């Protein structure tokens, strides 16, 4: 009934959103995000959980940091990574559940 | 005590996000996220022919991103499930500020 009052997202917004989803179209990134969706973790824990070197994980996390998919905090001699925000958690979980 | 998602699951999820990385598809989903709509409504909304939108919807139906229902003498399309609605809204919100 409200068809006449609806308009699609702007083209530039659709492009920006498409780019966001393209960044997530990476199984390796998703494996890392699946762990962070359940607990804040250091690179050491992430590396052992997946089965790769910490250097490998560190490299993958740099891209994720730059793309604002993950963030980190420092406490003592540890650096804990986590998902950027609750929106990332929600979209990840909803996508997984849809599948 | 933590295990990542299975390799096959990560791959399937990656493919799912890959099909969403399409501006034209997202424009259509952005409309359906607000309300179910007939092909006529969608075509006029984005400014293309009904045939064009019908073609695009064909792909979205097979990709399980949209579904449809018969309401009287018309067919209305909708997002496949609420998860699509929620992931779409959360992604857009993320790309925004407060």
């Amino acid at each position: 009934a409200i068809a006449s009052e609806l308009q699609a997202i702007a083209p530039e917004v659709a492009q920006s959103l498409a780019e966001f989803f393209a960044v997530l179209a990476d199984p390796n990134r998703l494996r890392l995000l699946s762990l962070l969706a359940r607990s804040e973790l250091c690179v050491g824990d992430l590396a052992q959980a997946i089965g790769v070197s910490e250097s490998a994980v560190s490299h993958q996390l740099r891209s994720l940091r730059n793309l604002r998919l993950v963030s980190y905090r420092k406490q003592g001699r540890h650096v804990y990574y986590q998902l950027q925000d609750h929106h990332i958690v929600a979209l990840y979980q909803n996508a997984l559940d849809h599948l």
